[PDB]
């Protein structure tokens, strides 16, 4: 208990940042105090809480989180932390709605003992920024922003950094969001990631990585991107013996090294694990709750290759359910929640939560995943909810690094999944390996510029069914979305797109030609995948496209007049 405190509760001091905001912006409150507690992370040993109330009635429980302060550091290789000052409490609040607010701190300790601030005001003005993500009301198969606007995710995982820590993230992230990428997921577990939270122990948090996450979500506002936090991956709960890169016998949660299970099967109803596990969803809700940079919160990273001795179907379907309605009651933002599955076609049981608000898929597969794709994203439409391909590679083993320094395997799964109708990109792994020393970016910025302009929570597209090719001497295969207004099409040479040795393709004759069954007139775009640039434009009287020649793949963006 390094943090602990043995003095009579009070409040010594606060510290606003500023009285006048923007819409959706951080407002944050810093408050030293003094006061009986072991555990600054246990609220049962001290509750700090900010009571905010806005003009027309709506009140915010916020809880508050402890904090210290560092000053980041390169030491040649890696990211040092020293830090600043005594750690203190701190709340962080943004309001939804503009006008006054007024607030005031409450803090109670183990003694029973309760100090409160008085009352301040600050005002709120509007701001350019759209708001929270949520599911579609328009469109269950799509994300908006509280504002109406779509979220369409485009990015990939970067899930963890090198030793360097947030200078990595520094080099990363800007070079994603330059090519119109807006998404991506880190890992907050297991004891050795970035952002692991519980490090050392699962009763008390990491002030440094909670900090580097501090940095890298400030560093998403400031670039225009959307995080999924990832609580907690399945190597925690897997023995060694087990292999797929274990950790239950380095884990923190694990008796032998300070936590309370003796198994990892006992974390699912575990009575002290469970407090616990609520313990750290608060500090995640207090301490990055206000964001609108937080995208979704996702409690495992493939929950379903914890040890086979652990995983009781009805036991993790029971936790899910009790944790997602905790942290909904408890989250004054009500993010979006998820989790995720090994086994590509998920688990029912599970993804049918209704507190589950959108169904992941992972998928490493090397022949033919083009059509694997295809048949999952119509598969999980079942749920009518969003599907996020949350990972996609050709191998988890890391053959696609020597494979395909090209990136054409992420190039055909970003453009399957989006015109296949699930809610973005095909989110693949590598970032660190392949993405970045490869300088794979401009494939994101191809797709990125080809969908921007479509509202897609209003187009009402299906995939594309009554076609009929006629193409002579070669295989051409479609994947296509049909709508109110446009058709959007992705042509592939089923020769060539599983071909990765050949340079990237560096269009005047005829190749053959596409019948929908769409009313004329319409306008034809005919678009470069890969340079991501418009070819050719062409009004056509007749419901015949014609289909120009290409290397590997051509996308068409078809308008109904």
């Amino acid at each position: 208990s390094r943090y602990k405190d043995n003095r009579p509760l009070n409040i010594l001091g606060i510290d606003i940042s500023k009285m006048e905001l923007g819409r959706y912006n951080l407002f944050e409150v810093s408050i030293f105090l003094q006061g009986s507690y072991l555990n600054p992370f246990d609220p049962q040993e001290i509750d700090v809480e900010g009571i905010f109330e806005d003009q027309y009635g709506n009140q915010y429980r916020v809880p508050g989180f402890f904090y210290q302060e560092y000053k980041r550091e390169l030491k040649n290789d890696y990211e040092y932390l020293v830090p600043v000052g005594d750690p203190y409490f701190k709340i962080r609040f943004s309001p939804i709605n503009i006008g006054s607010y007024k607030f005031f701190i409450k803090v109670k300790d183990k003694t029973g003992r309760e100090v409160s601030s008085d009352k301040y005001t600050i005002y709120v003005k509007e701001s350019e920024k759209p708001g929270y993500i949520r599911v579609s009301e328009k469109n269950w198969r799509y994300f908006k922003f509280d504002n109406g606007r779509q979220f369409l995710p485009i990015g990939a995982n970067i899930c963890w950094a090198t030793s360097k820590g947030t200078y990595d993230y520094d080099v990363w992230l800007p070079k994603c969001a330059e090519n119109g990428g807006n998404y991506f997921r880190v890992w907050l577990g297991p004891s050795w990631a970035t952002f692991a939270l519980e490090r050392e122990s699962v009763k008390e948090y990491d002030l440094k990585n909670a900090w580097k996450l501090d940095y890298v979500l400030n560093l998403a506002e400031k670039l225009n991107m959307y995080i999924m936090f990832c609580f907690d991956s399945y190597n925690e709960l897997r023995y060694q013996k087990e292999g797929a890169y274990p950790y239950w016998e380095h884990t923190p949660h694990y008796e032998k090294n300070g936590g309370p299970l003796k198994e990892p099967k006992d974390f699912w109803t575990n009575n002290e694990m469970i407090k616990y596990y609520k313990n750290k969803l608060r500090y995640i809700v207090a301490r990055y709750g206000y964001s609108t940079n937080v995208f979704a919160w996702e409690f495992w990273n493939e929950v379903d290759i914890i040890s086979p001795t652990a995983f009781v179907i009805g036991e993790v379907k029971k936790w899910h359910e009790d944790m997602a309605k905790y942290l909904n009651s408890i989250d004054p933002w009500k993010h979006l929640i998820t989790t995720s599955f090994a086994f590509s076609p998920g688990k029912p049981e599970i993804d049918s939560i209704s507190g589950l608000n959108f169904v992941q898929t992972h998928i490493y597969k090397s022949n033919r995943y083009i059509d694997a794709l295809l048949s999952l994203i119509a598969y999980k439409e079942k749920y009518r909810k969003p599907h996020l391909v949350g990972e996609f590679g050709l191998d988890a083993g890391g053959n696609d690094l020597w494979v395909d320094p090209n990136g054409y395997v992420i190039h055909n799964a970003i453009w399957t999944t989006i015109l296949s109708g699930a809610s973005g990109t095909a989110m693949s792994w590598w970032w660190d390996n392949h993405i970045h020393p490869n300088n794979l970016y401009f494939h994101y910025r191809a797709l990125a510029d080809f969908v921007k302009d479509i509202n897609f929570l209003e187009e009402k597209f299906e995939r594309l069914t009554n076609y009929k090719f006629n193409v002579y001497n070669r295989e051409i295969k479609v994947i296509g979305l049909q709508g109110k207004k446009y058709i959007l099409l992705w042509l592939y040479n089923a020769k060539e797109a599983y071909q990765y040795k050949k340079d990237i393709p560096n269009s005047s004759k005829f190749l053959g030609s596409i019948e929908l069954l769409i009313k004329p007139p319409i306008k034809v775009i005919y678009y470069d995948t890969y340079r991501g640039e418009k070819i050719k434009e062409l009004d056509l009287d007749k419901n015949v496209i014609p289909i120009i020649e290409f290397e590997r793949d051509l996308a068409i963006k078809i308008e109904l007049l």
